[PDB]
């Protein structure tokens, strides 16, 4: 109940932000809620065709420490299919509990997990094409503001080597990144946003000129290299109307600047980019890429939360598989295994042995270890990805 | 800088929820500050091959409101393609003043108007597909929490006749709406489980009993009809893995009914629906539908705001079209026809006048009319898509 | 001329089962058929993209024994293409006489051939998909009665393990193949349906219970495990409607098992089943199929009969090739060379020498051998078969 | 138990033509079998994206005729769809009894009906596009002789005007239809072959030349013009290889005669034709056609038999409508409504009443009426192929 | 024999332009060369999937004139079926006399024909898009010079307004059109460009200034406005590379100019057009198109010349039609029907009369009337691309 149409921490703390059912349906138990000890897990129904990039997690130990549950789950930044080596529906997280105790956060478990770990694991395809490229999340402004710091967080552990967001970087520990707008040239001028913009260029960081607003890309580069001298990168965002064959304009751009000694100043792209046309302009020349949409407003996993027990005994509805469940995974070739949670550990064909993957982060509402902070996380899934090509 | 990873209002208002390159750009502006003033229009770069129904303008208002700022916008609710008669790019939000006064909410606007208009538009073509028959949004688990009610909203705008988070629902001024989940089902058995449910069934309020946890929905149908009879509707989630032919199945079930004097008993459908699912559940006798994802995760439009004037002088990028403008639409067939601000009515082949659509919603940072509640401007809203089939 | 819309034995003998135009041009011929002498080769015109199967000669020579005709052929059970290692079309079966003597069987010859084979060939597909997991042919429903037995007959030596008809399981000497139907289950419930079923569950066969009639497959797999010991099979027909996504069930049930300690119980799968469809329930954890339709009523090869040789001199129409030959196979690679008939052997580049492969069936009317039983033949397919995958 | 692979009238009657599941359970329901009277229906699971031309119940009732049963069916020759206007499984024949008395006729009912109707389904596409010229069923060769005369019964009552088996022909009592083979010219030459078969060329039976054997369809065509008067048509088979463009040479041939004043010839065409081809052969000029494979290797129709009742309970599995029921077509608009079968009659918007379309064929095991020879079936199919185009 | 390797026209005159089978086999014919009287017909083998606007026949009576040769043809500027109302191939010149006469021609005719009739029809399609706005052939530059007016010809006579050919422009009677070049801006630069080219515009001649060389379409076009006021057409030709979105830029600079009050400046577009994109740019707002490649390398009819009678009786090969034949066109819906040459009107079913088509150009190698100019039979294409939308 605020100014803008959002949900305070306060909200969803109180179980505001959920479907009434929950309220609606634990009332309705009455008396019985003490006597209604589950096991729930968390497993993705959605695209199975892609392994995900965990993300969001974090924020669900923010949520439910403090209630009398035990909580376990994958380590954000952890990358795997939802089904295992198998085709069996792999937990991402388990919470232990009197159902009436958190039923209500549902919704909000769900919601922290199932589009932060899209975004994540949009950034981690991103990141495969750029390289050892740098990329920067840029697309905030697609989506609400409200969120715009987790996006960020999601898109930085999921290999964005930055951050455009103030709030978003915050999070991350981390200085905003950012280059000169349109609107500067549009107001002054590219000769005086130029200057500018390097005269206003501070720190160890890099210079970087917008050269689409007005002229030619080609020109724009031409005009830059003769004119002034210490310029690490040209930008382009060309207008989707102008942008005929981007690929073959890089180079003419690499060309006209190598032509004239200065071949030192690279070329920087942005605007309605994702793993393929990323690939695409780096092969073509681009060293640096600003990322926006596709990310930021990559489409969420389908994740369900389901009762997967009921006063220690297996118990589920149709489509879901009882029992409460571990994750192992081979320690070398990062094989998958779900098994009953009677089985820590297993034998692995392909380098020794299989070790639980699911660890546990609440014990009776309590954390049980200090949480990463992201680049701690990012650095993890970094070694993740490393196993996907 | 709050709990969990989101910006709260204070956040958003003081410019923290934006790009930085925007407060260092006008920094790096400085004492030209005060000799910039410009005019920004927002477009859609977005999908072009679609209407849009607009929507997250409030927001803006709650935004801009207090800068000294003139905003010109389309009412939301307007349903309208992003291309006019002659493919020209149609504004939706125009603001005047000092560039640096309000340029740093450019991320903000955009944010606020972008994944809303997404969430109404698809709800809108979800009401196309479900006719007389009533659907609601039940999304927000999908997606994360904070803007769970922003959600709820657009969607309720776009035409949904119920939602059901709680905090969403109280923002649109309605109930939440609401059945009894698996979970209750899998904690007690079908049995107890509707019998709880159609006792806590109150007030001027349908029952209707989930019937996919552990029995075919066939059976559990007919076993229903003969163990109950006050029962409104039953629904059907059937997992996916069941689902071989809802159509069929829904068919069979409404037979099987009927055959036994119980065809006054509705069935309602819920998870992975859209207008094609609605449409064809709803012809083969599904009478509710409970539409998720599809809608909560809607990709959002493509709206780029852009100066299209300095200091009363025509000035744009590449790619955009200078000068102020105007949306004249016909009172009619609802031609729409983008025309240079000073013009403001025009003479329309079909049905008489074309009138100017865009609105001045604030004078100097005051509002210039009192704002619609949601359930006005979706009754706004379905007038309008009363034009688009 | 008996009950049913079918030709008896006696009827295709005396060659009431042929298109008239053969006794009206026999007869038209008159004194001539004595001199005439001539040699047809039976061809594939049929589909040439896959190899064949071939089945039902035993048929052709029950027919043209007694006649002074002599009849070359390859042997049932072998697996070739219909075009040689050059493209040219390989000869089936060759009979030479006076064309009076036995032109009227040209349509019972082809018949006799085209769907045995097509069907043999079908089953050996669906052969390989099953690998060392046992299936079984159940189709003759589909199919016209009067048939039943060469249909088994052929799905058998194709690769079939065993057979549901009562008469083709006569014919190739096994016992017929059969589980309860879901008519037991209608008629009686499926508690008394499983337990008459495992207590009629005579000699060295293994019990199966038919899960999928009024339960979901899921539940009826958990009650059945802790019901009943000593069952060996649990079958899963599942209806089309109810099969959203039958390898997924599959799992789930199979672990539904595990987890109660009852992996013991094997699971078969059985409706609307191919070579595609074996292959994924297989991997999915299915052990034994039920297939019928897909073999049963597989499309006919288009054999040609055509006369290639007129009182000694090469004679053909335009499309055939003249002449008497012979079809040489590589003893090894099985590489295939149709040549003339004065050619026997040849040298085949890889292992050794080229073999003739048409055999010698009948002498002047007089089988040249015994004929092999369904048994034996099918030995023969397989190792064939060996060579395809 | 005969020479061939097939079976007698008289082991189909005694429910040897069967699987063996039948007999098995109908022997262990045991003395409970006396008390056990359900009603069977039959209906199309097979293709739905076509309409059917119901064929093959007179062999259904040559078998259950003596039985203690009822039996409802569809007469043959009704064609309709497999779902009524409202998506409900259609009962083609409805069967009650004591299961055990027919319950192992299961197996040869519904191959009966399902090969049957393919076939005169095929027929009738292949009569639409035949239009007011004659085809005729010949492909009894590339299937199973036995049941050779079922084939061209099926075929004729599907539309073909005329058939080539001699059993068959018999069976619809007219006389086999049939010319010259390639075979006559590769014995005698186009010379000697033509002439026999103008010769022997009786009664009001049209004379036709085949003349594809040795030289080109054009010349063939000319050299017959001029050397043979008396000439009602010139039929075209061929080759594969030779057709580069059927259309084409047909038009060829029917100009050269033409010129040469013989335009009275009529040309015929034949072999691997369907509906679309005989459709655009027939536009090229073909006044004729021969019809094989295409229909007598038809796909059969997926017909599943189902208790759909016991004593007088409404009872049925997942996928299918418990109880008896009708069939209701409009005497006008021929729209079809599936209902309980205490319904006789209703009103159809369109045209007045419904009236029931599942007639009574036997009671108690009695015929109830004379059944239609071929010829009246097929001229009720035509009647009733009016109204699909 | 002369510089380049092109055929004087005394060279094809001689024969030398043609294949030597043709003097090698009338040479071998020799002495019966008098004894061989033919008549050959030219038919469209060449796709028959479209109609074509014959063209280049001209040339064809320049070569046969002269010769004892009675030459029909239909006159160029016809545009119809390549196949009459009945699939039957249309003759479009026939040729009289001995084969040893101008059988050495066959191989100069066609070529004179194929890729003439090829790039006239491609025009008119070109034509029927540019609608009542003005297009220009441009297209020389990407074929062989020696043909470039035969080139320009055709064009025009298909539609063409234009031609920028001098040769060819001379040849249709025509100024050459033409607009300054990019070189001459890369030379002088746009600026001094623009002002050389607005000078040097003479006579009634719209002025038209390429604006894509240097900076982008839509600055140059208002710098342009706001320089220069007498000027008529804008051209852009932008660069692949660059035509992101061509339409959308046409409308941006469109939009650009009118709110400058320089509506009244025309835009034309060039470079990579067809009849699909002179379509779509026009409906943006172009209003004059400069088409190359498309026309001027148009794929060339595939024109057969064969003998159709020998000697006065009708003698051909096969795929062809014997006998000499006429064209009639009905004079009202324009159905076309080959008749054989004894046949010269009929009665069309539409509008009275078919009249012969085929007219005779040459008797005994003597012109029967004075050949049109090009703008005449253009007059003719016109009216007769009327009846083709």
């Amino acid at each position: 109940m605020n100014v803008f149409n959002t949900a305070s921490d306060e909200d969803i703390k109180k179980g505001l932000a959920s479907d009434v059912y929950f309220e609606r349906t634990i009332s309705a138990i009455g008396d019985k809620c003490n006597d209604l000890r589950v096991a729930m897990e968390a497993t993705v129904s959605g695209p199975l065709d892609t392994w995900i990039n965990f993300t969001g997690l974090d924020e669900v130990l923010k949520l439910l420490e403090g209630l009398d549950v035990d909580l376990y789950a994958i380590p954000e930044g952890t990358i795997l299919f939802p089904r295992d080596a198998n085709g069996l529906p792999v937990p991402f997280i388990r919470v232990e509990g009197r159902y009436c105790d958190f039923g209500m956060y549902e919704t909000a478990i769900l919601g922290f997990i199932c589009q932060a770990s899209g975004i994540s694991t949009k950034a981690s395809k991103v990141r495969l094409a750029a390289g050892d490229s740098p990329f920067f999340s840029f697309g905030i402004r697609r989506m609400h503001p409200a969120i715009s710091p987790m996006i960020d967080r999601s898109a930085y552990i999921g290999g964005a080597d930055g951050v455009s967001g103030i709030l978003g970087a915050k999070l991350i520990d981390q200085d905003p990144v950012g280059t000169m707008p349109h609107a500067l040239s549009i107001m002054l001028g590219d000769e005086e946003a130029w200057k500018l913009t390097l005269e206003n260029t501070k720190n160890g960081q890099k210079s970087v000129l917008l050269i689409d607003t007005y002229m030619d890309e080609k020109f724009a580069a031409i005009k830059i290299a003769e004119m002034f001298d210490k310029v690490d990168y040209i930008r382009l965002d060309t207008p989707s109307s102008r942008r005929g064959n981007f690929e073959a304009l890089i180079r003419e751009v690499r060309w006209e600047l190598a032509l004239r000694g200065r071949s030192d100043i690279k070329i920087m792209v942005s605007g309605g980019l994702d793993e393929n046309t990323v690939k695409k302009l780096r092969e073509a020349g681009a060293e640096a890429f600003g990322v926006g949409t596709s990310i930021s407003s990559a489409k969420p996993f389908d994740f369900a939360m389901d009762i997967v027990e009921v006063n220690g005994k297996p118990e589920t509805k149709r489509g879901k598989m009882s029992g409460r469940k571990n994750v192992l995974r081979c320690t070398s070739c990062h094989r998958i295994e779900v098994v009953p949670a009677n089985v820590q550990e297993k034998t692995c064909i392909c380098g020794g042995s299989m070790q639980n993957l699911l660890v546990k982060y609440l014990s009776h509402g309590k954390r049980t270890s200090e949480y990463p902070r992201p680049k701690e996380i990012r650095s993890r899934s970094m070694k993740e990805l490393e196993y996907f090509k």
